[PDB]
């Protein structure tokens, strides 16, 4: 009954190695807990998924902007995954406190997310459902995305939706049409994150969920005149409804990488964290 977890697997690790403090959060499946390793005396985030949710399950990818996986293990009923505890706060918590970001700062976060997505696509992996709840900052103020390689397609999601005030997600037109997830959905999500970073609300927003779905599919893009033309151009490109016309359809990350909005970004410097972040979270750990 032992599930194959991959190279990260730990035959020696048991739950009794961990002090479990509180519930950190919940994605689309399972739960995440704050845990202090009894012996090691350090803090981790342990995702715990129940075996009665699986209908190669884990394919971890290392990258400077993807949350690090330390090891994984299992019991009779549950699977456990030990991750870095990221204490710089959720990106959108900082956005909340500020209403919106200036473009240079928004650009920096968008660039880090873009590089991780572009890296993932090169290894033939698609993010699928990038959401604000997935976007954290580390102690230094660099972006950390919470996906660590779990196969979403093989795990049963818990996803009903409310008519008013749903879970914050960026559903692309093609996702609503329930068409295969490909690399161009990730670019729609990038554009939506960038849109929200600039305007303080997701694009096509409505209090009513159905209205929002309606707006995503049928309402033309609304770009108020408070951003530079390069920002406008990028958002017009990334938030195309037709994914065959969308920025990234023909050359993927190279189209975003070479876009005028990111002209001031040295992509080698960024990926290697040589650019001092535009904001320092008021903590260290
Ligand atoms: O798949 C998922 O739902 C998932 C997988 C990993 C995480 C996660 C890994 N490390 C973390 N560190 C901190 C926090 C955190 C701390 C305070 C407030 C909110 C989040 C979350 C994580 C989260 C979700």
């Amino acid at each position: 009954q032992q599930i194959n977890l991959g190279p990260s697997s730990n035959p020696h690790a048991k739950p009794s190695d961990f002090h479990f403090l509180k519930v950190i959060g919940k994605g689309s499946f399972g739960k995440v807990l704050l845990a202090r390793h009894k012996a090691e005396e350090v803090f981790y985030a342990v995702k715990v998924l129940q075996k009665k949710a699986i209908l190669v399950l884990l394919k971890n990818v290392k990258h400077p902007f993807l949350v690090g996986l330390h090891f994984s293990f299992q019991t009779a009923d549950k699977l456990y995954f030990v991750l870095d505890y990221i204490n710089g706060g959720e990106l959108f918590y900082h956005l909340q406190r500020e209403r919106c970001f200036l473009e240079p700062r928004a650009r920096f976060y968008a660039a880090e997310i873009a590089s991780a997505l572009g890296y993932l696509h090169s290894l033939n992996i698609v993010y699928r459902d990038l959401k604000p709840e997935n976007i954290l900052l580390d102690s230094q103020g660099h972006i950390v995305l919470t996906d660590f390689g779990l196969c979403k397609e093989n795990i049963e999601h818990n996803s009903t939706t409310s008519t008013f005030c749903g879970t914050p997600e960026y559903l692309a037109p093609e996702v609503l049409h329930k068409q295969p997830y490909d690399r161009t959905v990730d670019w729609w999500c990038l554009g939506a994150v960038l849109y929200e970073m600039l305007y303080g609300l997701p694009p096509f927003y409505s209090r009513n969920t159905a209205e929002m779905y309606d707006n995503i599919l049928n309402k033309p893009l609304q770009l108020k005149p408070n951003i530079t033309n390069s920002a406008r151009h990028l958002l017009e490109g990334l938030l195309q409804k037709d994914r065959t016309k969308r920025l990234g359809a023909k050359d993927d990350f190279m189209e975003i990488k070479s876009h005028v909005f990111f002209s001031l970004i040295n992509w080698d410097d960024l990926i290697n964290k040589k650019i001092t972040p535009p904001f320092n979270p008021n903590v260290s750990g």
